[PDB]
């Protein structure tokens, strides 16, 4: 059952596709979650939007310039918040000689220049934009409404959390980065690349996550003492040579326009954008996440403030265990290898 924990790809027919929660349970029955990250190529006649000609006017309220500091494959990224700007401006800068993708043969070559150059000429990421590019009538895999048990949060408390149960758009240019992290509350995530250049990704298997944190702690001892979960600040960059050199297993995969990626609970991932592009993203859940939600180690220094109440989930899906949990005595140990309960039928 994916015993080497490789990153997997799936091409679901239009009908395997229509029901989202069940396609996730399917890929878990096939071993995908063990890699932490998977790719799903939608069926060629599926489409979320007719055209992107019309967005040049859309506002990016808070772009950020990414300053990166470090050497020897260990880096910290600092975010400069810049002035609001529309997409067409962002595109001009992305495609300007100043900021655009260097020329290259194989991916491995672009990968090398990213790692060699990521502290130079800091770029700007149109990150964290509230909104969606899905036509309002598209029903399969609409990041606006996946319809998973994550919806229990909004429904029961009214609470919406931007980018977690609402969608984010991310406008990329060359060399923009996403630091090593698992999702808030260790939720799953979904990323659709609407268009532009690729987004490349690295991933560590959840069953080795602990090994990545142990490591990251030695590498950034200062940050660890000030916060258990410093990685959740999303400021820590670590190259694959370092991972490789300290024997931490990971895989790499490159995502193209029109492709989806899913991350799994507690799957550490990172990457960078190849050039002008645009991805949309949100978090979701399945029954199996609940236990990761109860056990997630959270930012203790209050930079990352996102925190979902588990109560509703435990009561509703783990009735027997509610009281043991509540009196802080639920000692379940997660087994990162199991598919979610919803998968049995496969
Ligand atoms: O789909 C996902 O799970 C995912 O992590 N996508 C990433 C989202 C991300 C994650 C971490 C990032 O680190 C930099 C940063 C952190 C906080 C605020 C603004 C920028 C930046 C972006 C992406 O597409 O760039
Ligand atoms: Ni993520
Ligand atoms: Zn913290």
């Amino acid at each position: 059952l994916n015993p080497s924990a490789r990153i997997m790809t799936f091409y679901p027919t239009m009908e395997e596709f229509r029901n989202f929660s069940r396609y996730i349970a399917y890929i878990e029955s096939q071993g995908a979650h063990r890699a932490g990250l998977a790719k799903v190529v939608p069926p060629k006649e599926w489409k979320p939007r007719a055209s992107y000609d019309d967005i040049d006017d859309l506002v990016i309220p808070a772009p950020i310039q990414q300053l990166v500091t470090g050497q020897s494959g260990l880096f910290t990224q600092y975010n400069i918040q810049k002035k609001a700007m529309t997409v067409r401006e962002f595109r001009k800068i992305a495609n300007s000689d100043k900021y655009c993708t260097p020329r290259y043969s194989e991916f491995e070559e672009l990968e090398r220049k990213y790692w060699k150059n990521l502290t130079f000429n800091p770029p700007i990421y149109g990150a964290d934009v509230n909104g969606t590019l899905y036509e309002k009538h598209v029903d399969e895999w609409n990041i606006g409404r996946l319809r998973t048990i994550l919806d229990l949060v909004e429904k029961e408390s009214g609470i919406t959390i931007e980018g977690v149960n609402t969608p984010y758009l991310y406008f990329g240019m060359w060399k923009t980065s996403f630091a090593w992290h698992t999702e808030d509350m260790d939720l799953y995530s979904i990323n659709y690349l609407h268009f532009g250049e690729p987004k490349s990704w690295y991933s560590v298997p959840p069953e080795h996550g602990k090994r990545l944190e142990r490591l990251a702690k030695g590498f950034f001892p200062g940050s660890a003492q000030s916060c258990e979960a410093f990685l959740r600040h999303k400021m820590t960059l670590i190259s694959p040579l370092m991972l490789k050199k300290y024997g931490i297993p990971f895989d790499k995969v490159t995502q193209e326009a029109g492709e989806f990626m899913i991350t799994f609970p507690y799957g550490y991932h990172a990457g960078f954008n190849h050039g002008f592009n645009c991805a949309e993203s949100t978090n979701f859940a399945t029954r199996r996440w609940i236990e990761y939600g109860k056990q997630a180690v959270l930012c203790s220094c209050r930079k990352d403030m996102v925190k979902i109440s588990m109560d509703v989930f435990v009561r509703k899906f783990q009735p027997e265990r509610y009281k043991l949990w509540k009196a802080g005595k639920d000692n379940t140990v997660i087994d990162h290898t199991l598919p979610t309960p919803e998968a049995a039928e496969f």
